[PDB]
């Protein structure tokens, strides 16, 4: 819900501009329930958009020069929907430019722009994040025993830095390790970093889908009294075999919330999450991205359902999704990954208590080095104008 009353008919897209900004990941990582080392490589790609003399920054994909000539001498207030959101055509491409444009442009940051009426205006965005960091990390130890201290070490880097919540990697017995004693190592590294998070911190287990329902029920048991908040990707969505699980930790009165959505998704899932089986709808923030999400919020809060988008391998979506909470009432967290682009200034944000802090500079807050960004457009990127 953007105001696209100030919006004058004059502003045009004057010159489309793209860079893959490149980093590391703090520390790498490794395999999960059903691929392989991960790493700390990192790129990112970002559009550079002028429009009235004003250049905007931010994430762009499925964008081919091609895509951009098209695109030019195109007026701004054409992109956008009657209800002032970026027509679906442009959405990938563009939205995160074009946001961040239009904050620079009314010196505000973005999250004000999209603002609900359950967040008001002065006051600070404060959103709830969590490390997502924690990957199949001890597949080169045999010891149980030493295999808990290097997650329970890992865990610790993260609380050193203001981490508070934890998602725990499990599914080492689907793939990588023998299942039975892979399975058994799920739970030790789960137990073991619960008591490096302490009471308050809330642990989520995310399986990549390397479960079927009786190994969940196997491991659930095994973590009665952990903090668990969430399970994720037990298994390939399914609504009878979470219809089944949800009854079955009812009966137990065992408070885990059941979130899916990431990848290739179940095209029912919504409707199995207004049923009741899934509580934690899981979309990535870059794909389908921003606009989606705060039209697919606002149906999931009609229906009190829970807002989490997905992150993993762009850095930028850590921030834009922190934004998105002032458009989601019922948004649950944060996937924090602990990321340094070059070229890419995020200092504005803070991480303190479990909890991001966002800026009160105009967009995205994010600041871009505008001259390595051209440096790097005209390296290996490119440009399109008049
Ligand atoms: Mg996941
Ligand atoms: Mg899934």
């Amino acid at each position: 819900s953007l105001n696209i009353t100030g919006i004058q008919s004059d502003w045009k897209v004057e010159k489309i501009e793209f860079a893959k900004l490149t980093g590391e990941r703090a520390r790498s990582a490794g395999a999960n329930g059903r691929i392989g080392v991960h790493g700390k490589s990192c790129t990112v790609d970002i559009a550079r958009i002028t429009i009235d003399g004003q250049t905007g920054y931010g994430s762009s994909i499925h964008m081919t020069p091609e895509w951009a000539e098209d695109v030019i001498g195109r007026r701004l207030l054409d992109l956008f929907d009657d209800r002032g959101r970026l027509r679906e055509a442009y959405r990938l491409q563009l939205e995160y430019p074009v946001l961040d444009w239009l904050g620079q442009r009314q010196g505000k940051p973005v999250y004000d722009l999209v603002s609900g009426a359950h967040l008001e205006t002065g006051a600070s965005l404060v959103v709830p994040c969590y490390d997502t960091s924690l990957y199949f990390d001890d597949l080169h130890l045999a010891d149980e025993r030493a295999a808990v201290a290097l997650m329970q070490e890992e865990a610790m880097q993260g609380y050193a830095k203001g981490q508070r919540h934890f998602k725990i990697k499990v599914g080492r017995g689907g793939r990588h390790m023998p299942l039975w004693e892979g399975t058994k190592r799920d739970i030790a590294i789960v137990r073991g970093i619960s008591e490096v998070a302490g009471p308050a911190g809330k642990i989520m287990i995310d399986a990549n889908n390397a479960y079927n329902l009786n190994l969940t029920k196997e491991v659930l048991a095994a973590l009665s009294d952990v903090n668990l908040y969430w399970l994720e990707e037990a298994f390939h969505e399914d609504e009878a075999l979470y219809e089944d699980l949800k009854e079955w930790l009812g009966q137990r009165g065992q408070n885990v919330l059941i979130a899916d959505g990431e990848g290739l998704a179940s095209p029912h899932l919504i409707e199995w999450a207004t049923r009741g089986r899934v509580d934690v709808l899981q979309y990535d923030i870059i794909w389908p991205g921003f606009t989606h999400w705060m039209e697919l919020g606002e149906k999931l809060d009609a229906h009190g359902l829970r807002s989490a988008p997905h992150c993993y391998g762009n850095a930028y979506g850590i921030y834009a999704s922190g934004h998105l909470s002032a458009a989601v009432r019922n948004f649950e967290f944060v996937e924090y990954d602990d990321i340094t682009i070059e070229g890419m200034d995020v200092s504005g944000y803070r991480i303190e208590n479990g909890e991001i802090h966002v800026p009160a500079t105009p967009g995205f807050g994010i600041v871009f080095d505008d001259e390595l960004v051209t440096y790097l457009i005209n390296r290996s990127g490119w440009s399109e104008g008049h």
